[PDB]
């Protein structure tokens, strides 16, 4: 009868070999044509390998796979011409390759991400799978960049993703983390996965002023509800948190007549006189604003403004001497003849409400019965002879004289100066 050199074989093949890779040949001896066939096999034995019925000779005729099946049973009859058979068992051991990819599983992502998140704050949860045994399937886990995400891990494939530094929406808002997994065969595999974070807004910013003091230029005699001034400022955060109202909180006005002076709208910063300002009850006032947002809790800031009232020439200047009759004249009827020159006849004293150019008064002649017998000091309005009288002069004289301001257009105010030499 036929006979098999063992009972039982042994043999080991990588799960990537090639179809139609040598496995074995069994043969067993006459001491012919015999016939070799598989029985009491498993149904993945038929459909993966392939037995000469004349050679004996076995050889896979599928691709392996070390995931699907680790073992394979593969029971041969041999025959001869004979009805007798016998029988050998050949236990086919398979062998696991690097051949499955770590995959990583990313949960409970923090999204979006407070800008105020602790330190520690969990981000994701990360898992890892591999399909493969031993070292093949063996994955760990690591961050690319420094950016302040650090992997800390709880249990073996267990990963949280955590914050190490402090964030800031402002600075950074949007942040994209690439985790790499990768798996410790030969040669390695691995793969990546990137998450994507939004950092939220919160209300850490203050608004600033776009000056840190206004100084501000008001024209008298203004409309009331002049726009003087715009405040304006600025604000990072986003929406409530960054909405800025501005308001009026200090003055070294009188507390009750301060919306009677100034006002400013909450939503343009425009700050509107309220009345028409007067340079000579006023010349100046301080204000202090404030910027606030609108987030929980709110933050605000504070800044002074000062307006100086500006001075325009709405006062003529007045005669306050010599007494005018209504005619606007004055008599100076005792001038001597004798009188040498440099007699002061009289003194024009004239007042302006009004400050610098528009108050400073100026004197002239504007008719004069003999021009040079007198003359007018241009600043001072004193009346002087200028010259010895004559005999051919006439023993009364006039003279229409015009104090005027220094303002654009001058205001000015005329007195007549009836002067009457007086005989010896
Ligand atoms: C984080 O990453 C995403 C996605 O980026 C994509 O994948 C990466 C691995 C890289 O290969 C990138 O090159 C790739 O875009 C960023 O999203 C943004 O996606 C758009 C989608 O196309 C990118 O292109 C824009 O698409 C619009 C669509 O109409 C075009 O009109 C634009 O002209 C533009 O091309 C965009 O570039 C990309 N932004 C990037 C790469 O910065 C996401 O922005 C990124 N986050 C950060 C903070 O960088
Ligand atoms: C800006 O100033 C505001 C004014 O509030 C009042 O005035 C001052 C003089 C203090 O006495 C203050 O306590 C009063 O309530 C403040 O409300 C506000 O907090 C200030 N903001 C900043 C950023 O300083
Ligand atoms: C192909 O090569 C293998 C090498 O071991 C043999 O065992 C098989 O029988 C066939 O000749
Ligand atoms: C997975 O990613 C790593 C990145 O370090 C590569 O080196 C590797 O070859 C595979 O592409
Ligand atoms: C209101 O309007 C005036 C001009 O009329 C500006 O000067 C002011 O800043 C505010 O915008
Ligand atoms: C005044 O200017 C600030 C910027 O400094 C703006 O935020 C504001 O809207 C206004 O234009
Ligand atoms: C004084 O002067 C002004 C112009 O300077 C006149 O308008 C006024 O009537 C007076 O003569
Ligand atoms: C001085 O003179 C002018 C010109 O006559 C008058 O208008 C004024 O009232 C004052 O008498
Ligand atoms: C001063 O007074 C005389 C009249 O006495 C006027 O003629 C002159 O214009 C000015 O008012
Ligand atoms: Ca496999
Ligand atoms: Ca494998
Ligand atoms: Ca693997
Ligand atoms: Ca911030
Ligand atoms: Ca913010
Ligand atoms: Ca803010
Ligand atoms: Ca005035
Ligand atoms: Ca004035
Ligand atoms: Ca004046």
């Amino acid at each position: 009868p036929p006979m098999f050199s063992q009972d039982v074989f042994s043999v080991t093949l990588r799960e990537d070999v090639p179809p139609g890779f040598s496995v074995l040949q069994v043969t067993a001896t006459d001491q012919a044509e015999i016939t070799y066939a598989f029985h009491n096999v498993d149904e993945q034995v038929e459909r993966i390998f392939n037995l000469d019925k004349r050679t004996g000779e076995i050889t896979t005729k599928d691709n392996l796979d070390f995931e699907t099946a680790k073992s394979y049973t593969l029971n041969v009859e041999a025959k001869d011409p004979g009805d007798l058979a016998s029988h050998c068992s050949i236990q086919v051991k398979i062998l696991d390759e690097n051949d499955c990819v770590p995959e990583v599983i990313v949960t409970s992502v923090f999204t979006p991400l407070p800008e105020d998140s602790p330190l520690g704050t969990v981000i994701a949860l990360i898992k890892t799978r591999d399909r493969d045994s031993g070292e093949n399937g063996d994955v760990y886990c690591h961050v690319l960049g420094n950016e302040g995400f650090v992997l800390k891990s709880s249990s073996k494939n267990y990963y949280k993703l955590v914050t190490d530094r402090t964030l800031d929406r402002e600075a950074i808002p949007e942040y994209n983390v690439t985790i790499v997994a990768a798996d410790r065969g030969k040669p390695p595999l691995s793969s990546n996965v990137i998450i994507t974070l939004h950092i939220s807004d919160v209300n850490d910013n203050a608004p600033v002023f776009h000056q840190a003091s206004y100084l501000v230029h008001v024209a008298e005699n203004n409309p009331p509800g002049t726009s003087i001034a715009q405040v304006s400022a600025s604000d990072p955060d986003l929406g409530s948190n960054g909405l800025i109202s501005y308001s009026i909180i200090a003055s070294d006005l009188e507390p009750r007549a301060l919306s009677s002076f100034v006002s400013v709208n909450q939503d343009s910063g425009v700050v509107f006189a309220q009345r028409a300002f007067d340079h000579e009850q006023l010349r100046s006032f301080q204000l202090t604003l404030q910027a606030r947002d609108h987030g929980s809790p709110t933050l605000s800031a504070n800044v002074s403004m000062r307006v100086l009232v500006g001075d325009r020439n709405d006062n003529a200047p007045r005669v306050l001497y010599p007494t005018l009759e209504p005619d606007g004249s004055a008599l100076f009827d005792m001038v001597p003849r004798a009188a040498e020159p440099g007699y002061l006849v009289t003194k024009v004293v004239a007042v302006d409400a009004d400050s610098g150019h528009n108050a400073w008064l100026s004197y002239h002649v504007l008719q004069a019965s003999d021009p040079g017998l007198f003359s007018l000091g241009l600043r001072t309005g004193e009346v002087r002879t200028a010259r010895a009288l004559g005999d051919r002069d006439s023993a009364r004289q006039r003279l229409l004289v015009a104090v005027r301001d220094g303002g654009q257009p001058p205001l000015s105010a005329t007195a007549t100066l009836h002067l009457i030499f007086a005989d010896s």
